[PDB]
């Protein structure tokens, strides 16, 4: 759809910067690491049960951490994120 | 994530039903809507910026009509809603 954060197809999920996250609603910012992880662990939704607690566990991460730094870069958030929830041990 | 609906068969979307949709918080059940639809449109998120003004139309449509048809099946009601939304013009 266009008539969100900039317009359809223009500033997408693998080519701009974390200033684009701060653009989406806390009751969407969810689905947006949502959408850039779901692609990336199937192609089709026939293997789509929900994430649930790890999209609620990772929300309360790149929401603050795309303020800490809008100027970061795409996927490299959720990545960094993510790392900092299981990674970290 | 290991905490959330561990699965049984096989039971996605596809076939998961809207008396479940209740019990995930608000937060993210537009995360649901977001792991069917998102899909089905195309194949990786190379391309997506989110469907965030899409998702935000149709959100209250799908959160009110898995209360009034718990029994349904989601992928049926998503389709349902986008249809008394576009089809009904």
């Amino acid at each position: 759809a266009d008539a969100q954060k900039a317009a359809d197809n223009k500033k997408p999920v693998n080519s701009w910067t974390c200033e684009d996250f701060l653009a989406v609603d806390e009751s969407f910012q969810p689905t947006a690491v949502g959408f850039a992880e779901a692609l990336n662990n199937k192609d089709k939704p026939e293997d789509a049960v929900l994430d649930v607690q790890g999209i609620a566990t990772v929300t309360p991460a790149i929401v603050q951490a795309c303020t800490q730094d809008k100027q970061a870069n795409f996927k490299d958030k959720v990545k960094g994120e993510w790392d900092k929830i299981k990674k970290d041990m």
